[PDB]
């Protein structure tokens, strides 16, 4: 298994048609998972499944600019399960990140950070066994 937290460099940042694939298994008693697409210290796209926020499961997405979190976007559709293998795919589109989990569309997150070619790191962290993290063009 890969080390968590894991850094995946994104050389020259992201661009529309870039597909990022994360394979792993959720730990049995999970609390949270995070993907952080970073531009230096800023987080262009934070994707944060929470398994127990007020006894509900929710996806929180946000952006961090100058060390400050912005307005959260919430998705109540929650395809993860403690103990189970998952595939997260993040497809960069012109106006948004598109996320599919286990080959089913989950959400989109509109670009707040404009300089896509400076979003040069993906951090992966939280309650997972991480199998692989990769990217390709489509
Ligand atoms: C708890 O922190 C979380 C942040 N967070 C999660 C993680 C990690 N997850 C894993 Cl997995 C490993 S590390 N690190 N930072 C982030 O999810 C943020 C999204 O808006 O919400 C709160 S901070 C926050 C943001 C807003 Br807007 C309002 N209040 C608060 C607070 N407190
Ligand atoms: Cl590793
Ligand atoms: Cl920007
Ligand atoms: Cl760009
Ligand atoms: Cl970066
Ligand atoms: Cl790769
Ligand atoms: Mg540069």
């Amino acid at each position: 298994m890969l080390i968590v937290p894991y850094n995946l460099p994104l050389p020259g940042g992201v661009v529309p048609r870039m597909l990022i694939t994360i394979l792993g298994t959720v730990k049995p008693n999970a609390n949270r998972i995070a993907l952080d697409f970073q531009r230096g210290n800023d987080v262009a796209f934070h994707f944060n499944p929470r398994f127990n926020e007020n006894n509900r499961r929710v996806i929180v997405c946000n952006t961090k600019l100058d060390n400050n979190w912005g307005r959260e976007e919430r998705q109540s559709v929650f395809p993860f399960e403690s103990g189970k293998p998952f595939k997260i795919q993040v497809l960069v589109e012109p106006d948004h990140f598109k996320v599919a989990v286990n080959d089913a569309h989950l959400l989109q997150y509109n670009h707040r950070v404009k300089k896509l070619n400076e979003i040069s790191k993906l951090g992966i962290s939280g309650d997972i066994d991480l199998t692989s993290a990769s990217y390709t063009m489509i």
